[PDB]
């Protein structure tokens, strides 16, 4: 049921790229998803991740909680510590941002949310690397793809997504143990472009646009799309499919396009086997500010690393990354960082 695209190894501009652009955002405006083909390497890959992550998995509560930082907010996060409209959500979750030694200019200025992955060990460690090494290819090439399909200039998006912030979540769903099946409520995810890839139990719903529907700006206090439109069609299933590779738009999309991009729904069901999944975040680089690209009188703007950080000290307010963000102060670095910009 899904459309299905093979996306180009270069994107140059010419005038098929702008067809295949076009037919992507009519994919997203019409299913609010697409399938990307996988070649042989890029399927290894996400098989590779997937192992690993089931074998990190294995290991005992005391060591994967080891997994934290108090530099970056990567690593290890239990189930039930991640809330949904308000109810504890079900996964484990390994979560990969920027990997980066206390060498870095920026990790030794103290930058919020900047240090090194707390790696399990050093093979999980290149399984993922080489696997979010693929993924932001392909996250360039449908930036451009998307850029292009508008008829903005080519570089539009690839010149926010800089040394990017791009950061996966690598999840672990419980099999159900009760009548509960909620493993993640409905919502819509925060950043600009989302990559996902599923093993073959199945669990992932997605929600279309659906015309006359008002859809909540979720970066916006007070507009939280949290638990929308949960137990009402439409909820597309997105069937496990090997060789392929899906992608949906988040709430940054939705904003630089003043809605003519929806950040898509979709929520979780246990299945009655635990399942794996990987979800990669294509992102503005830490310093960079979305701005909506068809009003130019507009001056509203996204600071992605204020939003970021934002984000994940409201996930998790106990963790030591946020303790020491507070006894630091370190969010006075945001502050400066902008001072001298146009
Ligand atoms: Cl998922
Ligand atoms: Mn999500």
């Amino acid at each position: 049921n899904l459309q299905t695209f093979e996306l180009p190894t270069e994107v140059t501009g010419c005038a098929a790229d702008i067809s295949l652009g076009r037919a992507l955002i009519q994919a997203w405006q019409k299913d609010g998803i697409f399938q990307i083909k996988t070649d042989s390497e890029q399927d290894r890959k996400t098989q590779e991740a997937m192992a690993a992550s089931k074998q990190f998995c294995k290991e005992p509560l005391t060591f994967k909680s080891s997994c934290v930082s108090d530099l970056t907010y990567s690593g290890y996060v239990a189930s039930g510590e991640e809330v949904t409209a308000g109810k504890p959500d079900f996964p484990e979750i390994f979560t990969v941002c920027k990997d980066l030694s206390v060498g870095d200019q920026r990790v030794k200025a103290g930058w919020p949310c900047h240090g090194p992955v707390p790696w399990p060990n050093n093979t999980y460690q290149k399984s993922m690397k080489t696997f979010m090494e693929e993924l932001g290819l392909a996250g360039e090439r449908l930036l451009k793809l998307t850029a292009l399909g508008f008829e903005l200039p080519i570089n539009t998006f690839t010149d926010l997504t800089r040394d990017g912030w791009h950061h996966m979540r690598v999840l672990r769903f419980p099999p159900q143990t009760s009548t509960l099946s909620r493993g993640i409520g409905a919502h819509t995810d925060y950043g600009l472009l989302v990559i996902a890839a599923q093993d073959d139990v199945g669990g992932l719903y997605i929600r279309p646009p659906v015309e006359g529907e008002k859809r909540n700006r979720n970066w916006l206090p007070g507009e939280s799309s949290a638990g929308m439109f949960e137990h009402d069609e439409p909820w597309t299933f997105v069937t496990p499919t090997p060789g392929v590779w899906t992608v949906f738009p988040g709430d940054i999309l939705q904003f630089m396009t003043g809605g003519q991009l929806l950040s898509t729904p979709h929520k979780v069901k246990l299945n009655t086997r635990e399942r794996f999944a990987c979800a990669y975040f294509h992102e503005p680089n830490f310093e960079a500010s979305a701005y909506p690209l068809f009003e130019p009188s507009a001056n509203e703007r996204i600071h992605y690393g204020e939003h970021f950080t934002n984000m994940f000290m409201r996930c998790y307010p106990d963790r030591i990354t946020t303790q020491r963000i507070n006894k630091e102060n370190r969010l006075a670095h945001l502050e400066d960082l902008k001072k001298y910009s146009d």
